[PDB]
């Protein structure tokens, strides 16, 4: 660290950044808190700090030693650092200037230090006040507490020192530093002329000098060199977030606003800028909306800047500012926003604007408000709807007509002189080609006029698509679309049009093309394509009755565009194209087509995109439609098989089966005329690989997709098959149609919801919902089975639907409709983890501020751990931030409550994430009644509530809040536990006990609160046994005990109070009783009378003859413990009570619906069985077609030059990369492929070969040393850059796996070349430490988890070890001295050692200290023995070669590995020995070999005597000889334990040279 030099200071316990800002006006130094999941990466401009040196020479910094005065100064503003009478004594300010002691401050070293050298940067450090001697802290008070949520807390100063107040430094690059400093100069220039225009005198010059200050600032902001392009139609491919945030903490859109608004205050008017005195400030507010529009891009704190002056920008509308476009980007970045800024004035100056131009371009800004990211936003939507189509406005809308003068199209149109002109649309056209300007000109406005209805009517806008639809019929449209003369712009935009008014309407519904649920009287006997598409061909024909001449058309154009050479060498008929794809998209979607009809359609689909952003969706449009198509064929294989089986149980059982029969059948349909594509499918998979090569992340995708799938086929269909429902009961055929009506009706009214929207409707659907209810049923196996039919039918998605409906609060019926769904949902979701999984799917909608969707939410959660698993911290905080917002009533906290618990198992870390945000939301979510005051407050709504309690009191409040806190205690959990004892007092409970009249469900709680933070600590606490508070408690028990007893003696009890008592008070009493701590209790001799009185109470209440078999034996068993406790406490019982309890130690002491579910299971069974190794041979192929990709292409074209030179493999591993983080799935298979590619090649058997050599043969023309050559091609591929990237990034477990394991398959055989390229990446790449870190992080963490289970007594932290070390090894494996020694020392800024993290994972594994004793046989099973044999043996590769810096690293590391190695040898590991000797002859040849590489080649004897110190030679000879007569039992393995005394033997010869003693030992007779 030197004087001058720029860093930041970070705290650790805090996790936040210091900074100093201008909160209210007046300069601030703060801990800004970061709502960010990464602390790091929470970096502001305004953050930065130098640090300046204090020399003799004030020009003089040098460098600053350890024992010299520092200073703190700010980057941007210039102050410095300094502590002051804070009104802590001294709070931490900044001032002015550095000339006063105040400012000064030293850096107390956290470590050691070499004496007075000079401080390294990024070191940890103290920073100390020498001017008042004070030491600098930190604390939560926030000091902008004014605001919600505060961000900005106080560093206050404390007398004596604190460890824990300990800054990091981080370094700043160069670039920040440039930037900020050209930003002040921009805000300083920015600055005058804002002072130019508030004085409102400003020369031309000056003017001109402002124009080029926005000219720099618009190169800044792009970041793009100039290319000669007008600083005001500059382009940005992408904007910068990190110069946008420093231009907003800059305030640069401040001075813009400014800038914008003060001449408007004048020295410009809005009319007066048309005069050409004021062009050149209305070209200076152009630069500035250009720099704002630069700025905001993709930026929401940016776009939620500008929203705070939307005001101004809103009156700036209508003048020539170019504030229509640049309002339009912005609102189109953000729907939300969107809906803030949007008003029908608003609207309606756009209309009439519009009008006052009569230019085609302002529609665009209209058609662009309505939709966001291509979604439509009904509230604009509407408001756009009711001023277009007001008849004021009918000027501007060119109104078209159908003449027969067959039929003619004529358009008439208003000019702003009011003249109406009207022509032929034939002739309209004639002209355009002609060249005519106005006639180009209405053209070219009449289709930014269809483009705006089109864009209105987007998602079925039913409210304005009448009027349109009327306006604009279907045979118009199709007679225009059809018209050759009219240009492929407008041909294109009537197709659109078509497509989104008339063709997506009510009559149409999205079909789905897979069923799951079918009826068994449905199945024909025999099936063909024909007979499956004759199911709804009477549908299909009467919905073809309105739009059948459009499915010819596309059909024709689609066979033209096929039959053209070139597919897009046309842009104006690319953009046609696109629309009539789309539109094939939706009437396919839309179930017009019929099955061999879409079969037709694949070919010339494929043909199109077989061998530009229009060019590139078309593509993916296609891709789509042939997933849809994929998709049927699926399901009509599935009714084909159905069909099969019902024909075999027919001829069986007219009222044994011939499976081999049935089975032959089935793999005849896998495989013909199903194949989508003539040649079989070399089309399809030949356009797959041509399309992964493309750049269109979506496209590439797809295509990966399309391509994994089309070679699992049989494996999808025989899941499909397994899920596939049968219906076949009267009863349940009769739901399902039922269910079906009433689903359509609801559809319907959904659809409607515009029109039924505020009547009959909403009678009609309660008793929909009702009749729903009923339907739902009663039973547990009745409601599993119902509940798949509801799955089957797919409901759910129209209850999410009929919620997503939007509504009012006044609408009261509304609001029991949605109690109606909501308890469908709870129905669907009822103890049915399959159904709550797809809710969690759309769980997304179910996020909202609302009650009764909050229990919805729960309900879905119920019982669900997986969903616990998988739970979010931000969901988590959005909770817990709805408690502090509203906080009502207690179904927020029931919520959280069900997350705690699930399947009676604990979720440390949900636990935690509660307590913490519980804490930091702090009083105002958490409401105690600890003081005098609010406890008499308590104390008054309990016995206004003593009769009864209230479902929404708020003591019913206070007390879920204690159940809730206690519940988050289960689990002696200690880290949480401070936090509860910190929380709430016993002193506080005991007074609240105390109290003559309390309620019985707050003692419950209570003593819930107890038993949960108190009794189960997992650290012992001293104040339990220290205070009297548990024998107040007991006191009170037994009378409360004395009471229950009492009651019901009179007949007269009260249930709440016997539970209380039994649930809580004797759960309580035994834990304490039978508590480990509580056994060296010693006021028991002062409580003896407490405690047999407490005795006598639990002998009555188990006297008690109410009391329940259950409660008695558990009672029983907590008298047993009580007796125990009682042998000793100085308490003499009764004669007559005594022999009692010795009376309780004796007793502690003491067609056929069956017949067709069970055929068509074994049916199933039968099928998986026989096709079992078909799939596999199915997928091998995937794996050779990756290999020879280039076969496919016909030789001698690009795509084949690209292919051969490996291009498609290079460019799936870094689409891998770039995917990871957004498709897992696809990562992970892609992943998986590659290793499949990797591993040796296995024969399928005689089945799978014969599928295989078809497959093989019909896909392909014919056209260790391989597992080398693969691995070296997929090294130059870019494998070990992919492995290395992913290695380091990825937050994925699965994807780790798949890394590592790809990273052994590519190592496995030893490969140098491999080895090599590994050393070279991790050398020269600057992520080696991050790589290394993350694996000895991985390792820390195992040995962690190993110690935990060791000291309880394998988790996937284990289990995760095996590749690690696999990979470890066989990157040293081969004598690699450079990989070997640049695993111990990778001479790194932090080296971590793998060589002692393995040793000490074999350590702790093997038990350390108790290990070295020899309890080896209990610390080592049958489950880690493999993982011991694989850390020997990495072990052992670490020390061969010889590497001597390893070798002496082993031997003398601190942990005495050593000791346990020899340890294995000489132990008989007793228990393991007797079942599986063979894993046990294996460990002791591992260490073995590992001792003996460990003196492979050690002249020096050190190691020789170390292990003699620990491996006496007698029991080596005796083991020797011991293993040679064992030989005689061995039993047939590999192993042989002559071998194994063998290289024991050769280990003692090499020891016996350095001892006298084993040489004479191991002379024989
Ligand atoms: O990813 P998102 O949705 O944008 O949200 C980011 C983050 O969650 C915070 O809102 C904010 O950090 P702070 O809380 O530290 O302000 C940050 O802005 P920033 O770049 O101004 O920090 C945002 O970008």
């Amino acid at each position: 660290l030197k004087g001058g030099d720029v860093v930041r200071l970070f705290h650790a316990e805090q996790e936040k950044f210091l900074t100093c800002d201008e909160y209210k006006g007046k300069l601030q130094v703060f801990l800004r808190t970061t709502l960010r999941q990464s602390a790091t990466s929470a970096t502001s401009s305004n953050a930065l700090w130098e640090v300046e040196v204090v020399h003799h020479d004030p020009c003089r910094g040098g460098a600053g030693h350890w024992n010299g005065l520092y200073r703190f100064k700010h980057l941007a503003t210039g102050n410095y650092l300094a502590a002051e009478e804070n009104p802590i004594k001294y709070c931490l300010v900044a001032v002015p200037h550095g000339n006063d002691i105040a400012s000064l401050f030293e850096l107390d070293p956290t470590t050691l230090q070499k004496t007075d050298s000079f401080v390294p940067r990024n070191s940890y450090v103290r920073l100390r006040h020498l001017c008042t001697n004070t030491w600098i802290q930190s604390t939560n008070v926030p000091i902008d507490i004014e605001e919600e949520r505060p961000i900005r807390l106080m560093l206050g100063t404390c007398p004596t020192k604190e460890d824990k107040e300990a800054f990091a430094i981080v370094s700043v690059p160069v670039s920040e530093i440039r930037d900020l400093d050209f930003a002040n100069d921009a805000s300083s220039m920015l600055a005058s002329a804002v002072e130019k225009l508030n004085e409102g005198f400003i020369s031309q010059n000056d003017r001109r000098f402002v124009i080029q200050l926005l000219e720099d600032l618009v190169f800044f902001v792009s970041d793009v060199p100039n290319n000669g392009q007008n600083v005001l139609d500059i382009m940005v491919t992408k904007p910068n977030r990190e110069r946008q945030k420093l231009m907003r903490e800059q305030n640069i859109l401040k001075q813009v606003f400014g800038i914008l608004k003060a001449p408007f205050r004048p020295l410009v008017r809005l009319e007066e800028l048309s005069d050409q005195k004021n062009a050149p400030y209305q070209h200076m507010f152009r630069l500035c909306y250009r720099v704002l529009r630069h700025s905001q891009e993709d930026y929401r704190k940016n776009q939620e800047h500008i929203a705070k002056q939307f005001g101004m920008m809103q009156s700036q509308i209508g003048y020539d500012i170019l504030a229509e476009d640049t309002i339009t980007a912005l609102l189109h970045n953000n729907r939300k926003l969107l809906e803030k800024h949007i008003t029908k004035t608003e609207v309606e100056t756009f209309v009439s604007l519009v009008r006052k131009n009569r230019e085609p371009r302002f529609l665009d800004y209209l058609s662009d408000l309505c939709v966001s990211n291509h979604i439509a936003i009904p509230v604009t939507q509407e408001l756009i709807c009711k001023c277009v189509l007001d008849p004021k406005n009918s000027d501007i809308l060119i109104r078209t007509e159908l003449r027969p003068v067959e039929e003619e199209v004529w358009l008439t149109w208003t000019d702003k002189n009011n003249e109406h002109h009207e022509k032929s649309v034939r002739q309209l056209a004639q002209e355009a080609r002609a060249g005519n300007a106005h006639d180009e000109n209405v053209l070219s406005y009449y289709r930014y006029q269809l483009k705006l209805f089109a864009r209105m009517c987007l998602d079925r806008q039913y409210l304005a698509i009448d009027e349109i639809s009327q306006q604009l019929g279907v045979d118009l449209i199709f007679l225009c679309m059809a018209d050759e003369m009219l240009p492929f712009d407008l041909r294109a935009s009537f197709c659109h049009l078509m497509l989104h008014v008339h063709v997506d309407r009510d009559p149409q519904e999205l079909v789905t093309p897979v069923k799951f649920a079918r009826l068994w009287t449905e199945i024909p006997t025999a099936i063909t394509i024909k007979d499956y598409d004759s199911n709804l061909n009477a549908s299909r024909d009467d919905k073809k009755n309105k739009f059948a001449n459009t499915m010819e058309f596309v059909e024709d154009y689609l066979n033209n565009v096929v039959s053209e050479a070139v597919p897009f060498a046309n842009e104006e008929k690319n953009k046609l194209t696109f629309e009539v794809v789309s539109l094939a998209h939706n009437l396919i979607y839309f179930g017009f087509y019929s099955f061999s009809e879409l079969l037709r359609l694949t070919r010339t689909l494929l043909g199109i995109i077989d061998c530009d952003i229009v060019v590139m969706e078309t593509k993916l449009k296609i891709l789509e439609i042939l997933q849809f198509i994929l998709n049927v064929r699926l399901d009509y294989r599935i009714s084909y098989l159905l069909s099969v089986f019902k024909k075999e149980f027919v001829e069986v059982f007219p009222m044994n089966m011939n499976l081999d029969r049935i089975g032959e059948q089935a793999e005849a349909m896998f495989g013909s005329m199903l194949e989508v594509d003539d040649e079989g499918g070399r089309m399809f998979l030949r356009v797959l690989i041509h399309l992964t090569m493309h750049d269109y992340a979506p496209l590439v995708s797809g295509a990966l997709q399309l391509l994994f799938k089309h070679f699992s086929q049989r494996q999808e269909a025989m899941h499909t098959f397994k899920q596939v429902q049968l219906l076949i009961s009267a009863q349940d055929v009769e739901n399902y149609k039922v269910i079906k009506s009433e689903l359509d009706r609801l559809r319907t009214m959904v659809e409607k919801s515009e029109l039924w929207v505020d009547s009959e409707n909403y009678q009609i659907v309660k008793g929909i919902l009702e009749r729903l209810n009923k339907m739902c049923g009663v039973g547990e196996q009745m409601r599993k089975k119902q509940q798949r039919l509801l799955k089957n039918m797919d409901a759910h998605k129209v209850m999410l639907d009929l919620l997503q409906i939007p509504y009012d609060k006044g609408d009261a019926k509304m609001m029991e409709i949605l109690r109606y769904t909501h308890q469908f949902l709870q129905k669907f979701c009822a103890g049915n983890p399959g159904n709550q999984a797809l809710l969690h799917k759309h769980l997304h909608l179910f996020l909202t501020p609302g009650l009764l969707e909050a229990e919805t939410m729960q309900h879905i959660f119920l019982n669900n751990y997986q969903l616990c698993s998988e739970i979010s911290e931000p969901v988590l905080q959005h909770f817990v931030h709805l408690l502090a917002t509203h906080g009502r009533h207690v179904q927020y906290l029931d919520f959280l409550h069900t997350v705690i618990k699930a399947e009676g198992k604990y979720v440390k870390k949900c636990q935690d994430m509660i307590m913490t945000e519980l804490t930091n939301a702090g009083d105002d979510v958490v409401v105690f009644y600890n003081d005098k005051a609010s406890l008499a407050h308590l104390l008054d709504m309990m016995k206004a509530a003593r009769d009864g309690v209230e479902d929404h009191s708020p003591l019913m409040y206070h007390i879920s809040l204690v159940d809730l806190l206690a519940a988050c205690a289960e689990g002696k959990n200690v880290y949480t536990e401070i936090k509860c004892t910190s929380l709430l007092p016993l002193e506080d409970v005991v007074s609240v006990v105390t109290h003559e009249d309390c309620i019985t469900e707050v003692k419950m709680a209570y003593v819930n609160f107890v038993n949960h933070c108190y009794v189960d600590t997992e650290v012992e606490m001293k104040e339990i046994y220290t205070s009297n508070h548990i024998w107040t408690l007991f006191e009170n028990f037994t009378l409360d005990m004395a009471r229950v007893c009492s009651k019901r003696e009179k007949r007269v009890a009260d249930p709440t109070l016997e539970k209380y008592v039994l649930s809580v008070v004797l759960d309580t009493i035994n834990a304490f009783f039978s508590s480990p701590f509580s056994e060296n209790s010693t006021s028991l001799q002062t409580h003896q009378t407490i405690v047999v009185q407490l005795l006598q109470s639990t002998t009555r209440l188990l006297e008690c003859p109410w009391l329940q078999q259950q409660h008695k034996g558990s009672v029983e068993a907590c008298i047993r413990t009580l007796a125990m406790v009682a042998k000793g406490r100085a308490i003499l019982l009764p004669m007559d009570l005594d022999a009692h309890i010795s009376s309780m130690l004796s007793s502690g002491a003491s067609w056929d619906y069956k017949n067709i579910i069970e055929k068509l299971q074994d049916i199933i069974t039968a099928l998986e069985e026989r096709l079992k190794p078909l799939v596999q041979a199915e997928l091998s192929v995937l794996v050779d077609v990756l290999h020879w990709p280039e076969l496919l292409f016909l030789e001698g074209s690009e795509a084949y030059q690209r292919c051969e030179s490996g291009g498609f493999l290079s460019k799936l591993i870094q689409h891998t990369k770039d995917l990871m983080e957004s498709e897992e799935k696809l990562c992970i298979k892609v992943l998986r492929t590659l290793q499949q590619m990797l591993l040796k090649k296995t024969k399928y058997g005689d089945r799978g070969n014969q599928l295989r050599k078809m497959l093989l043969q019909n896909y392909l023309q014919n056209r260790w040393s391989a597992i080398a050559a693969t691995q070296c091609r997929l090294d130059k591929e870019g494998a070990t850059k992919l492995v290395c990237d992913l290695i380091t990034s990825t937050k994925n477990e699965k994807i780790f796996q798949e890394s590592i394991g790809l990273a052994i398959h590519l190592l496995d055989g030893g490969n140098t070349e491999i080895q090599k390229s590994f050393h070279n990446l991790m050398m020269s790449d600057k992520k080696s430490e991050r790589f290394f870190k993350v694996l000895h992080d991985r390792m820390k963490r195992a040995q962690q988890e190993t110690k935990s289970t060791v000291a309880v007594n394998m988790g996937t932290s284990v289990l995760i070890m095996q590749p690690i070390l696999r990979f470890l090894q066989l990157l040293c494996e081969n004598h690699n001295r450079d990989l070997q020694n640049f695993l111990r020392c990778q001479n790194n800024k932090t080296n971590y050692n793998l060589v002692c993290e393995t040793l000490q994972f074999l350590d702790i594994m093997c038990g350390s200290t108790t290990g070295g004793l020899g309890l080896l046989g209990l610390y080592i099973n049958e489950d880690n023995v493999g993982l011991v044999i694989q850390t020997l043996e990495t072990l052992t590769e670490y020390c061969q070669g010889p590497c001597h810096e390893n070798q002496t690293c082993i031997v003398t590391h601190e942990s005495n590995g050593i000791d346990i190695i020899t340890a294995l040898i000489l132990n008989d590991i007793s228990p393991l020995c007797k079942y599986r000797m063979d894993l046990v002859l294996q460990l002791k040849d591992n260490a073995s070999k590992l001792l003996l590489a460990l003196m492979e080649s050690r002249h020096d004897s050190e190691n020789a005597e170390r292990i003699l110190i620990s491996l006496r030679p007698q029991e080596l000879v005796d083991v020797i000889k011991k293993a040679y007569l064992q030989e005689e039992e061995r039993e047939n393995s590999e192993v042989s334990p002559r071998e194994v005394g063998h290289n024991i033997y050769i280990l003692a010869l090499q020891l016996s040279r350095h001892n006298k003693q084993l040489q004479h030992l191991l002379k024989p007779v």
